[PDB]
């Protein structure tokens, strides 16, 4: 029979092309994104740069960028590749390519994990782009730190960072178990400054 | 500007959607796999359970289910999840939502891996077969010991295996720089093996 959920280690199941906020928790999210690698494993270092370092690096750039960013839309950076935890990690390149379809399952996906912690579904349009250009200044610092990208290539593809520095976030590779308590610390501070 | 290439720390490149075999090395291979996780990450242990070491474990139950199997054959069921150094790891449910765009760099991406190492551009339609069991039984061990399914999901979705037992081969999930290790001596391994079989 054809798999329709992913089962998560803590019992819980979530349908992968019609998920309910009411599967969705943190802890699954967590365990997933610190053990799924960005680009394909192509990178310098004994440890995978993990989505969940991904995640942690992006909203830190995002509040750098947005010094008057709101505890939602923090947590709305930290979360943006959240559905990576069911759908996995694909490099940009082929989300062009894949089908209707996929993209489909990721917007629901967003959706599903957004209505799980009392979030708007989607970002705004102005917030999408503030969170994507955080996103497109971690990529350019991962590409040509750990990627094997030269700084030509990185400026092509993601363009040359504006006032972010290398400095102001660690990028060395992070072990599966504390990428995932990393993680989880940085979700429940801003979970503690959203209720405030 | 939209990025066409996987550029590799060792500084060759591949083309995403025109992949050349000549630009195929088993060394960034190795690395990549070593670190892309299965069952996006869904896994008990310390350590993601990587695309490597599906690799190694798939082999080896081929080999059990294969007896007369040659040496080719056991490079083309090492290297059949080679393709997902450049693509990703991908949940087989979503094999069906992700488009025919996506199997074709698929295929090409096995015809690359395939020709750079002399092998048939694809597996004969019996051989895939014979990898697919393989790659089934595989996945029936990593769900039940490692990605949280019960007995009877994995029966479900995989089947019961038949003859082949986890002690046939180490599920536990090991770090990236000992399942490169490990995947990078059994390539060597079987090239042996095929020049062996090959003769002079």
């Amino acid at each position: 029979s054809p798999r329709a959920w992913q089962r998560m280690l803590s019992g819980r199941r979530l349908d992968l092309l019609d998920p309910s906020p009411l599967d969705v928790e943190i802890a699954d999210i967590a365990h997933g994104l610190a053990r799924v690698a960005r680009w394909n494993g192509q990178t310098r270092g004994d440890h995978a740069f993990t989505v969940a370092q991904h995640c942690l690096i992006v909203e830190t750039i995002f509040c750098r960028m947005c010094p008057g960013a709101t505890p939602d839309e923090m947590q709305m950076a930290l979360l943006h590749d959240a559905p990576e935890y069911v759908i996995g990690d694909m490099i940009s390149p082929f989300k062009s390519v894949v089908g209707g379809g996929y993209k489909t399952v990721e917007k629901r996906l967003e959706a599903a994990v957004h209505l799980r912690f009392g979030l708007p579904p989607h970002a705004s349009r102005e917030l999408k782009d503030r969170i994507k250009k955080a996103d497109t200044v971690a990529a350019f610092f991962e590409a040509t730190e750990l990627a094997g990208f030269s700084t030509a290539e990185a400026q092509k593809f993601f363009g040359l960072p504006r006032g972010i520095t290398r400095d102001m976030f660690d990028i060395i590779p992070l072990p599966s178990t504390e990428a995932q308590r990393l993680f989880i610390a940085r979700f429940e501070a801003i979970e503690t400054l959203r209720v405030t």
